[PDB]
């Protein structure tokens, strides 16, 4: 269900997706990130048809994360048509994640 992103991937399973991709970026040693993670696979549930949700590790793809001027995790970045639509930096509870998610997705 959630999307397992890799360098090799991410142009054609973003950039040329179809559709709205929510693209987290995260790393084990990443705690913020870890904290996260459960709320995504919830999200992915919720907005099954209206949104994709795939996951990046950085320290496994380290080239990808330099290229979207991300400097630091976690960050999660909402692909629409190709191009970034909207940015989020940080750990964040479920209803920020909704609001942020319903307000952009429109």
């Amino acid at each position: 269900k959630i999307i397992h992103v890799t360098d090799d991937s991410f142009d054609t399973d973003v950039l040329k997706a179809d559709g709205a991709i929510l693209v987290d970026f995260w790393a084990e040693w990443c705690g913020p990130c870890k904290m996260i993670a459960p709320i995504l696979d919830e999200i992915a549930d919720e907005y099954q048809g209206k949104l994709t949700v795939a996951k990046l590790n950085i320290d496994q793809n380290p080239g990808t994360a330099p290229k979207y001027g991300i400097r630091g995790i976690p960050t999660l970045l909402l692909f629409k048509n190709g191009e970034v639509a909207a940015t989020k930096v940080g750990a964040l509870s479920k209803g920020q994640l909704k609001e942020f998610l319903d307000a952009n997705l429109a």
